[PDB]
């Protein structure tokens, strides 16, 4: 994106997969949000 600073040897962060990559997930793909739902 625009905010991977020294850390960008990944560019997407598959919260699904607890890590990231340096492309999109090979499985979720992109990741537009997280599924943590408010209770
Ligand atoms: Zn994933």
């Amino acid at each position: 994106g625009s905010k991977e600073n020294m850390a960008t040897l990944f560019t997407i962060w598959c919260t699904l997969c607890d890590r990231a990559y340096p492309s999109d997930c090979p499985e979720h793909g992109p990741v537009t949000f997280v599924p943590d739902t408010p209770i």
